[PDB]
């Protein structure tokens, strides 16, 4: 409808595949090369299933930040014979607050859709289903189970993943350039 869901459809177009593991059916952005991201709490093991085809994975790592806090972000690369459009330059260098924001989800329960979440925190701390987690981002929107995995953009920056919610407000795991390096 306006420039901010422009830029999340262009994002979610190209650089989205559905993930499944024995956990449920995840958004999953794809970032450079054979390199996508995922919440943690998906479990992703040595074969995860993308756009329902059995792919084997190469590598995963469930982040933690220097005080061994979770961060709830896995990066996985995928056994996948087709590259990502490389989009590292969207994500942010720093932790910070947002204008503005829309949350985007693509999966067999809710396709195409799109959230206009409005303001986003730099929350930090949040005790996430009972595990202490840090970089967490919160938006006033009731988001629910589906969602998980969803890309948190606004005009220009690729900002987070949603990882859960109070019925109330929705928490998104930050996305860092420096976490893409190689």
């Amino acid at each position: 409808m306006g420039p901010g869901f422009d830029f999340a459809q262009a994002i979610m177009k190209k650089n989205t595949v559905i993930a499944r593991t024995e956990k449920g059916e995840f958004t999953m952005l794809g970032v450079y090369d054979r390199v996508a991201v995922i919440p943690t709490h998906a479990s992703v093991g040595e074969i995860i299933y993308i756009n329902d085809v059995e792919t084997r994975v190469l590598d995963a790592c469930a982040l933690r930040d220097l005080t061994d806090t979770n961060l709830e972000i896995t990066i996985v690369k995928l056994d996948r014979n087709q590259k990502f459009r490389d989009i590292r330059h969207f994500l942010p260098r720093c932790e910070d607050d947002y204008n503005d924001a829309v949350l985007s989800v693509h999966t067999s329960k809710f396709p195409n859709m799109y959230i206009p979440v409005g303001q986003v925190t730099n929350y930090g701390f949040l005790n996430l289903g009972g595990t202490p987690t840090h970089r967490i981002l919160m938006y006033n929107f009731p988001t629910r189970a589906g969602q998980c995995g969803g890309v948190v953009t606004t005009t220009g920056k690729v900002i987070g993943i949603h990882v859960g919610g109070n019925g109330a407000q929705g928490f998104a795991a930050m996305l860092l350039h420096s976490y893409f390096t190689d």
